[PDB]
């Protein structure tokens, strides 16, 4: 409350901690589905149904642009591109088990590198 915080939490890295994710979830080869954002024209069904979308190239844009208040911003827009991608595709898909497998991927960095 006024005049009276918990000790300070070092954020200072967590610019670059972020960014370090991010290069090592555009690196997977199961990445492919989720490296730019789906084409709206192209893909019947997508734009009326996900009303975020959300892909790897605009979460770097956002990123290296200052448009991250916090660490916790990030992670949202991060499980937004598997919940997206679970929405839109059946589990018993190539598509579907990629999601499924990066975000495996990505929560276990998160905990390691922050909790």
């Amino acid at each position: 409350s006024m005049s009276v915080k918990k000790p300070k939490r070092d954020d200072s890295k967590d610019l670059a901690l972020c960014s370090m994710i991010l290069t090592e979830m555009e690196t997977h080869e199961d990445a492919w589905p989720f490296l730019l954002p789906v084409n709206l024209k192209l893909v019947p069904g997508y734009k009326k149904v996900i009303k975020k979308p959300m892909d790897f190239s605009t979460i770097r844009e956002k990123l290296s642009s200052g448009q991250y208040p916090n660490l916790e911003t990030f992670a949202l827009d991060v499980r937004l591109v598997f919940d997206n991608c679970e929405t839109f595709n059946e589990d018993d898909s190539d598509i579907g088990r990629a999601g499924h497998n990066m975000r495996k991927y990505f929560e276990k960095k998160w905990t390691d590198t922050f909790k």
